[PDB]
């Protein structure tokens, strides 16, 4: 990643590049046998976004659907909670107690006692912390509040400098807006976290984009970066000076 030459934390990559033919079908409910919430017999248009499950080192992978004007409305008005225990891979650091040597998330779920979880977050300066529960497929779209719709991501991979023009958000709101605009439009929108080996951060996020008017077909990358700070891939948090 280069700040001179991508300050917004994206690269536009090429066009959307996608499979339509294997993307979740749209079709016709109600509001109510979509949420799961409220009495809500209006018809819908959505589709069922497909979440990939972690693999073996616990990451997180791509998640894919047909995002409606529909989905949009719903997300807009209610909000879930997260579900439990979100945090995805690289979040939290574990340690053998015994050898003070690093373990993993799986060590720490089969012995608690003998091995210690510690949060890699880290608070930077306005004064927040560095590492954002980062979703895959936006809240805003549609998105579920869960571990396989989210990368340990930097603040700035999630929201850039947060001028509404950076980071994920900059490809969420054109896609956002843009179906607002065009309430007959649906967009396939796929999110791929890039790993490197074993690393369980993403360096990057990769965002394909279709609209079925065809005004927006592009692939950005979304880079896992923040100025001034060394990110940890392999196991999260900052390198160790
Ligand atoms: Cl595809
Ligand atoms: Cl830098
Ligand atoms: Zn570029
Ligand atoms: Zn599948
Ligand atoms: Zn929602
Ligand atoms: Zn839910
Ligand atoms: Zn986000
Ligand atoms: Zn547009
Ligand atoms: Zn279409
Ligand atoms: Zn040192």
């Amino acid at each position: 990643w280069s700040i001179e030459q991508h300050p917004n934390y994206y690269h536009v990559e090429g066009k959307a590049q996608l499979d339509i033919k294997n993307f979740p079908e749209l079709y016709r409910t109600t509001e109510r046998v979509y949420k799961k919430s409220g009495q809500s017999t209006k018809p819908v248009t959505v589709s069922n976004i497909h979440y990939s499950v972690l693999d073996g080192y616990g990451r997180s992978g791509e998640a894919y659907g047909i995002i409606t004007k529909d989905m949009i409305d719903m997300s807009a008005g209610y909000r879930e909670k997260w579900e439990s225990k979100p945090e995805p891979s690289g979040w939290y650091s574990y340690f053998f107690k015994n050898t003070n040597q690093r373990a993993t998330e799986s060590d720490y779920k089969h012995s608690p006692k003998n091995v210690s979880k510690i949060s890699n977050n880290i608070k930077a300066s306005r004064n927040g912390y560095l590492f954002d529960r980062s979703g895959l497929i936006a809240d805003s779209l549609g998105g579920r509040p869960f571990r396989n719709n989210l990368i340990t991501g930097t603040r700035t991979q999630n929201v850039g400098n947060n001028d509404r023009k950076g980071g994920m958000q900059y490809i969420e709101n054109k896609v956002l807006d843009h179906i607002k605009r065009n309430p007959k439009v649906h967009v396939y929108y796929k999110a791929t976290p890039v790993y490197q080996g074993s690393e369980l951060l993403p360096r990057a996020v990769l965002v394909s984009a279709l609209s079925s008017d065809g005004f927006i077909d592009e692939t950005v990358r979304v880079f896992n970066n923040v100025a001034g700070f060394n990110i940890d891939y392999q196991n999260g948090g900052l390198l160790s000076s």
